[PDB]
């Protein structure tokens, strides 16, 4: 009975992912992938609970680890943009393995990755399998504006976005945020204030953006980016890149992505990802204006977002696995699976 | 193609119902009912639009009325009770017509009047159709919260409520939350506040912690209330009764009800209707306490709560035609239809 389930990726996600998927009845751990960190030990003694019988595997060996131990699905925690993350697909398609990735911009990759993603889905589509993904930005954000969505007569705008500590997820996120760098080092070309329609990476509120206008059935004119530094009034401390950042010095960055659509709906999604003040606190914010008149908006403080990432991907197995073949967005699928007691 | 909608009540709510149903090219109206006002007159010209060649039928006709204009469903907003609607819920029944009521008790009414829920339960299953409701406190409260609920390994404690202005519903509604009622008025057996495990009608918090009882399979060992009067500071004028609040007379009424499981999770809901002061705004909170740990909540700051009742209904319709037979909690359905473009 138990879904056969791989950990595609190891780290400080797939680890917290497993301490969860361990506890439920309804779930048996068939695999667990590395590309280096931790290869050869137990997954349990990783993850401090007693040895469960199944090794982290090694990244070169992900094809033959799939093909034997026969996952229905993998849970890919690995890297960000459907070209990072290619080389592990293939793995899983190949195999007949169902995929959910946290990959960020899986969310919705059609228009800032359209070559790679059709590529994908094709694949997919060959194998009989299923590639969906989005993690916290699909769930926290895309799935309950969704649900509140469904409470409104007419839309003429959709305005909401994101804060999280950018120090929490490690040194290559920080770097990418542009953390420990100067207000002109922030722009510059090589730099992730580098203003151009021909930026890549594309940041998260630009997939989400996509991800809403194919749920609304609106035809997408145009999306902008709009980027701007993060600073401190203090000297604040980045474990990230280790090193105190100075008062002027980027902390972070904003990026508000605006699309405009043929039926004259507009959507604006702000994502803060910085180092935090004292009075700063993770944010998930939504407001529709239309009709119902005035806004219809809900706002959640202080979520624990690293964990409902995870809780999110879980939530979205069964159907990853049910799902159609092919590259298949979340606005294609039911509400996150519900909440029941009895899993353990 | 366009569904067969009858309007079952034509007072404040079923009068905006309305206004959206005719812009909607996805329905059609085949039938409006009152009581007594408004018989006789084109549904459109009470509305403020052009005659539609519907006439509001009389209270006494609705079965021959249903008989005749052969909807596939009624949106039942006439009173708040099993007891209160069943003579409307008959003819419905009787006639093949499936029903989604806003009577805010229907949210979950098995416990709070098992004897005339059963009775309906039976006889909808009898006439092959289907009763549905609970307006805002089915949409807003417990469908947001079962969204949200989704990205939760563990809940140990469900924590929330809403805040309505209790004098915008009209007298029937204030005299209920004890408006122009002293303190010891508030208090007594032929009051609101009456302090009885034989109270009823039972408060929307009760039906809502059973909703969420039945949403997270728990098997519910008792519910309480506690009802204390709201009071203001200073003279409150409320249209609903239609004179002043002197200082310390009840503004409305505090209820919240404590639901206790065999699992061992509490569920705590309070409403809060009342009186507005300056700084009063409609509110919905959601809460919830385990793992993910530190709370997973979401607010819904000054909610347009009369037009969102009505976009809950309209959502429901589909779902309710399609439904299986019987008295159908909206636990046992999908999230409320999602917003597309392209319905008007
Ligand atoms: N959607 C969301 O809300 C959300 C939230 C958090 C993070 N993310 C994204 O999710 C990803 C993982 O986050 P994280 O914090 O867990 O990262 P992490 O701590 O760096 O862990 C990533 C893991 O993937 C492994 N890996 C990388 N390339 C691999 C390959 N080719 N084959 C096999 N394993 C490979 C790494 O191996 P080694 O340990 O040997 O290097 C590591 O175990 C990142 O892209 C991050 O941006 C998304
Ligand atoms: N779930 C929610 O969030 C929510 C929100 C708002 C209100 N409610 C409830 O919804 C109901 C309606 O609200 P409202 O403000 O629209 O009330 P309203 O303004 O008083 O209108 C009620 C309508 O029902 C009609 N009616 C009553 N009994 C009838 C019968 N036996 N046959 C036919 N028509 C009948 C009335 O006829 P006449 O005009 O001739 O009297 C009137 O047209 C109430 O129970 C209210 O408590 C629920
Ligand atoms: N990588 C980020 C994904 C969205 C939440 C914050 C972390
Ligand atoms: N009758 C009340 C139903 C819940 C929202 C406030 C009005």
């Amino acid at each position: 009975s138990p879904l056969r389930v791989a950990l595609y990726g190891f780290g400080n996600q797939n680890k917290e992912m497993a301490k969860m998927l361990v506890e439920r009845k309804d779930v048996e751990i068939v695999a667990v992938i590395s590309n280096k960190s931790n290869v050869g030990k137990d997954f349990g003694e990783v993850i401090g609970l007693a040895p469960q019988g199944i090794l982290v595997t090694a990244g070169l060996d992900a094809a033959e680890t799939l093909r034997t131990t026969n996952p229905q699905i993998a849970m890919l925690s690995t890297l960000s943009t459907v070209g990072d993350i290619e080389s592990q697909l293939r793995a899983c398609a190949e195999n007949k393995v169902n995929v959910y990735t946290i990959a960020e911009e899986l969310t919705f990759s059609w228009t800032s990755a359209p070559e790679k993603t059709k590529e994908m889905d094709e694949l997919f589509k060959e194998h009989n399998v299923s590639l969906i993904g989005g993690g916290f930005l699909d769930g926290a954000c895309c799935d309950m504006a969704r649900t509140m969505a469904a409470m409104m007569h007419k839309i003429d705008k959709l305005d909401g976005g994101l804060q999280y500590n950018v120090d929490h997820y490690g040194q290559v996120l920080a770097i990418a945020h542009g953390v420990g760098l100067s207000e002109e080092e922030f722009y510059a070309e090589n730099g992730p204030g580098w203003t151009s329609p021909t930026s890549y990476p594309k940041s998260y509120v630009y997939n989400m953006n996509d991800w809403f206008a194919s749920a609304f059935g609106l035809t997408v004119i145009k999306t902008e980016e709009v980027k701007t530094p993060t600073k401190a009034p203090i000297e604040l401390y980045s474990e990230a890149i280790g090193r105190a950042i100075p008062v002027g010095q980027c902390t972070g960055m904003i990026v508000t992505a605006t699309t405009t659509t043929e039926e004259g709906v507009i959507i604006v999604e702000k994502q803060v990802g910085k180092c935090y003040e004292d009075g700063d606190e993770d944010m998930v914010f939504m407001n529709l204006e239309g009709n119902p008149t005035g806004g219809v908006g809900f706002t959640m403080k202080n979520p624990p977002t690293p964990a409902m990432t995870n809780t999110i991907a879980i939530s979205r197995m069964f159907q990853t696995v049910d799902a159609p073949a092919g590259y298949i967005t979340t606005d294609k699928l039911p509400t996150m699976e519900a909440y029941v007691h009895g899993r353990l």
